[PDB]
């Protein structure tokens, strides 16, 4: 993902912001978090 | 985890920094995320 974006987990709620890319996929239980 | 904490990818180099704590484990690469 990239700089800046937020991504969120729609099961626990967790919220996390990139700071630095990398190519891996983020993942929060279980599942692939989803971009805001 | 905890709001504020950063969160690292070692294999890719993805860093995320935490805006609200959810329990879930942060997954990269499939991998857990390191807690920086
Ligand atoms: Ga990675
Ligand atoms: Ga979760």
């Amino acid at each position: 993902a990239n700089e800046g974006d937020v991504y969120k987990c729609e099961l626990c709620g967790q919220v996390v912001k990139v700071l630095e890319e990398g190519g891996g996929t983020l993942v929060c239980c279980g599942e692939d978090m989803v971009k805001q």
